[PDB]
């Protein structure tokens, strides 16, 4: 994740930001962070299934056309059991799925850049620094928080505060991100100013008084920079999307049957 970033977008390029129903994402296609959404679902339960079927027929009733991503190999736990149920019940829901190298964040970014898909679907804004023109947040939420679709339009982001994307990772690395550590006592407007001015991490590192502004020891900025700019993702020309009819019999099987969902529930959202 990027610490206050969304809320930096919000205060300092609101125009990168629209909120929007979820009728407006008629026909287009959508590649759903599926690691982030089961663990949301979980927050022996049935919770990841629950939320994977409805959100999944919330979607496809909306006119669009998701794909579920799941996490790799790294660079409340979700389970092999959990990422394994969901990915049986989405093939019988007739619904697509990838497997990402790494993280599933990361490989919707990589759909979304190379024109596969519309946008990426997560909470997590380190979609927008691996690189996705577009992050939708909020598709999977609950109905009881009733939100308004959150888009993100990262061209806008770098068209406001006029930097190129190795300029921005370097901002989210001074934000705060999950691959190294930040500087302290450099707050997200001071790294906003700094890097606009420096363009870069190593510019800033040589101008800072040490006394007030040491840097991290053992920091691993070169390593989270090309990480985030060159990320493990899955081959987009390796992929074809397609969606099929929903097995309704096998359906019952599995979510009634194995799962004690009910019957007229399942029958009614199939
Ligand atoms: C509830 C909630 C809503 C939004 C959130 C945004 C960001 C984050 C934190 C800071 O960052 C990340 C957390 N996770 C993942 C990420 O990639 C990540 O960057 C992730 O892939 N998974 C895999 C499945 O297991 C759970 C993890 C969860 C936590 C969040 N928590
Ligand atoms: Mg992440
Ligand atoms: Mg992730």
């Amino acid at each position: 994740g990027i610490q206050g970033l969304a809320k930096l977008i919000a205060d300092v390029a609101p125009s990168a930001i629209r909120e929007n129903d979820i009728k407006s994402y008629f026909g287009r296609k959508v590649a759903i962070d599926a690691s982030m959404s089961i663990y949301q679902f979980l927050i022996e339960t049935t919770s990841h299934l629950m939320g994977m079927f409805y959100r999944t027929i919330r979607m496809m009733e909306n006119g669009i056309k998701p794909v579920y991503v799941f996490d790799g190999k790294p660079p409340v736990k979700v389970t092999k059991q959990h990422n394994d149920e969901c990915k049986h019940l989405l093939s019988l829901m007739g619904i697509p799925y990838l497997d990402a190298p790494s993280e599933a964040e990361a490989s919707c970014a990589a759909l979304v850049k190379a024109g596969k898909v519309y946008a990426a679907a997560t909470e997590d804004m380190d979609c927008l620094t691996f690189g996705s023109p577009v992050l939708m947040r909020h598709l999977t939420a609950s109905e009881a928080k009733k939100l308004p679709i959150q888009e993100f339009h990262l061209s806008r982001i770098l068209q406001e505060l006029g930097l190129n994307q190795e300029q921005f990772v370097d901002l989210c690395i001074l934000l705060g991100s999950d691959y190294c550590e930040s500087i302290r006592g450099i707050g997200p407007k001071r790294a906003v100013d700094l890097i606009q001015k420096h363009k870069s991490i190593e510019e800033i590192v040589r101008r800072l008084d040490p006394n007030k502004y040491p840097v991290p020891e053992n920091w691993l900025h070169k390593e989270a920079h090309q990480l985030f700019l060159e990320p493990e993702v899955l081959d987009p020309e390796s992929v074809e999307l397609k969606w099929s009819e929903p097995n309704e019999e096998e359906l019952i099987k599995f979510m009634c049957g194995e799962k004690q969902f009910s019957e007229e529930r399942i029958r009614s959202g199939v």
